[PDB]
């Protein structure tokens, strides 16, 4: 198996034409900005997630409701979510943001973020932005189809393809 | 021989400027979606193809007219067509589609799909989408010309070029 | 020296930001299509070129005024021009075209094609398309400047850069 | 750690989706064109820079106020600026330009060029163009955030990422 561009599509007989239009997308949400990740407290209560495995409510203990504490409690809850704190200089005074993302891509792995219930915080936490889970969009011999993940065993029979990047308008030739 | 980008154009004395605008395209058609590829039967009769080698009619035996059976019978017919079943999550309830493609690219290798004649199926099969065969479009020193295949022995004299991907607006420099 | 993308810019201390907007372009002209390159004769006389080295008139001998003969006579004239015959399937009946290009890029290496004087041909030859010589356009720390060739010793002091492809909007980081 | 495209993002466990929308930009200014870099004198006085470290005034000695002399005096001043002379064929008669750039990227590393005070020059020097310092723009799981530099230790926890090129619309998959 050879890909015309392993940095768009790689894998492990015929002439196969594949275009990666969009990668599959994880559902995700990003907080408003905070001036620090280790002092300003967001309060006590819970954050609600609606997931393919049902409603999940992650309990935020005032003990440690800094952005860092909340990230660690979301990760320790093991509810199909991965949290991290990122720095976004769009607001230089409030650069720190909580990013929470599903672990799976595809329309069927949707996560929503419908409620943050928190009392006594130093500052309001909210998800300023969210993104829905999405399928990959790929073209096979010019036909756009949707895939749940960034891999396929069906497009090139006998090969497992992994999409490495989205490159709309950059059709790649593969051979086997 | 060196290509400025082997993942757009590679091959096996001068300064050669080549842009791959569009890869050469196989003629192809893709079915409507089915809920499965191994149970729902499309019926008995035939599927008609108009090819550069003349009219071809592939006989679909009710014995095995699942999408999988039809794919196997199209391939076994040896009429210049390659069939496979793909999964397209655009319709989650009916994800399975038959993709049928010519083996050759270029305007002169046209295939059309003018008739599906099938009685007693569980569900209607039809080609929801088709694509015409097309030439590659490449620019040599800025002039767009058309090629039948994704290779050339004429653009860089003494070298066989293979186009690995389309990259419109990305002129590549080659040397020999 | 390291380039962030050797397939856009490569070469042989600091942080250097380079974008290749357009490669430098050779002046060139391409004929109308012919049904063959080895039988149909274009006649006797000459083809005129205006070059940076002055007016050049290449004499076409009726002995061999096929597209192939003309290509060989232009090359043998040694007037700063390189000719080849390409196949362009835009007109399937008349696919063969003469491509004539200058050997140098840049605005100062302009070539024009102002006259074809040919009597007794089987078919009219003319330059259906021509292209002017052009400078490369590159951005250095965001400023677009023009270069005569697809190389530079000035952009990154102490290094000779060779532009491998044009990639407008794809700023590359280089280090030394 | 593996990047789907090391020529966009490289570095040194999870599924990480990163798009480099724009590289971080150095503040910079480029002069008008001069016919030479080693004879035409721009005069005596100073060039003013406003920098994050305060107002800096670089003294231009008539002894050597060629574009080359000025470049060398700006570099020898050690005021957070790097100067070089580039050749820009946009004006073939006046191709030589002084490019002066900050050493740091990001909104907080702004440099402006508010005054050139020079008497007795052969020709006027001025900054025909300038560019403000800017943050990198990157998307993490589809959310655009701003970074001061072309690196990050926060996007992929436990890895130092270096952005090698901007590739808007080309989301890259990374793994750890």
């Amino acid at each position: 198996f050879l890909s015309g561009d392993p940095n768009i599509v790689d894998g492990q007989p015929g002439d196969y034409a594949i275009e990666v239009v969009q990668l599959a997308q994880k559902p995700a949400a990003m907080s408003n900005g905070f001036p620090d990740k280790d002092q300003t407290q967001i309060g006590v209560g819970y954050i609600k997630f609606e997931t393919p495995e049902g409603t999940k409510e992650v309990y935020i203990n005032g003990s440690n409701s800094t952005l860092d504490g909340v990230m660690k409690q979301i990760n320790a809850a093991n509810v199909g979510l991965k949290a991290q704190v990122v720095e976004d200089r769009k607001d230089q005074e409030n650069p720190f943001k909580l990013l929470v993302s599903g672990l799976s891509t595809g329309n069927d792995s949707q996560v929503t973020f419908p409620k943050i219930y928190l009392l006594d915080g130093d500052q309001d936490m909210y998800f300023e932005e969210s993104r829905k889970a999405q399928n990959a969009k790929v073209k096979v011999d010019g036909f756009e189809i949707e895939l749940p993940d960034n891999k396929s065993t069906d497009l090139v029979p006998g090969v497992t393809l992994d999409f490495k990047s989205a490159a709309p308008g950059r059709e790649i030739r593969l051979s086997v």
